[PDB]
């Protein structure tokens, strides 16, 4: 009935990204202190969370995609979002 969103947020400006899943597809949108744009992120997923953690100046976001019981890690680094070795405890 209602989409589900995750969010994370990072340094003093803020960057902010907002994960939404609709539809079974979950989208991204990105804040960096100019308006809110769309970003590289898009995965099939029903929920979402997400965290980031700098390393120095450098952004590393996590997004857990997940669909019945099956959850997907989502990675990015700076060059690209990759599939992590994230598996449940099932
Ligand atoms: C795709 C989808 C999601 C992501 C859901 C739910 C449903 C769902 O299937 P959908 O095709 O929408 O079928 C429904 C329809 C047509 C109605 C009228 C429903 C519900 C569903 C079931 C139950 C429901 C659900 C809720 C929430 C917050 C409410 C209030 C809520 O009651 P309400 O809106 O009166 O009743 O959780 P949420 O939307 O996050 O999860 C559960
Ligand atoms: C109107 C306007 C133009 C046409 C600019 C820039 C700025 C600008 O002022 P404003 O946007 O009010 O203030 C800024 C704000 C609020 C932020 C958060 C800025 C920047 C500016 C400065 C710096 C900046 C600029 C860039 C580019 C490509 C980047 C990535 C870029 O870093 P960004 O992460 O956005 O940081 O060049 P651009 O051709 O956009 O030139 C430079
Ligand atoms: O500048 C936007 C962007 O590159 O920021 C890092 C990640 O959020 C990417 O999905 C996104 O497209
Ligand atoms: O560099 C990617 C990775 O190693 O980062 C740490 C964890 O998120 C792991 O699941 C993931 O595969």
């Amino acid at each position: 009935s209602s989409v589900q969103t995750a969010a994370t947020s990072w340094g003093t400006v803020p960057s902010i990204r907002v994960y939404t899943a609709n539809n079974g597809r979950i989208t991204e949108r990105c804040w960096d202190g100019r308006g809110w744009y769309t970003g590289a992120f898009n995965e099939p997923g029903d929920n979402v969370s997400v965290t980031s953690w700098l390393v120095g100046s450098a952004i590393h976001i996590r997004v857990y995609a997940s669909t019945g019981t099956t959850t997907t890690e989502w990675c990015w680094d700076g060059n690209g979002w990759t599939r992590g070795a994230y598996t449940a405890t099932n």
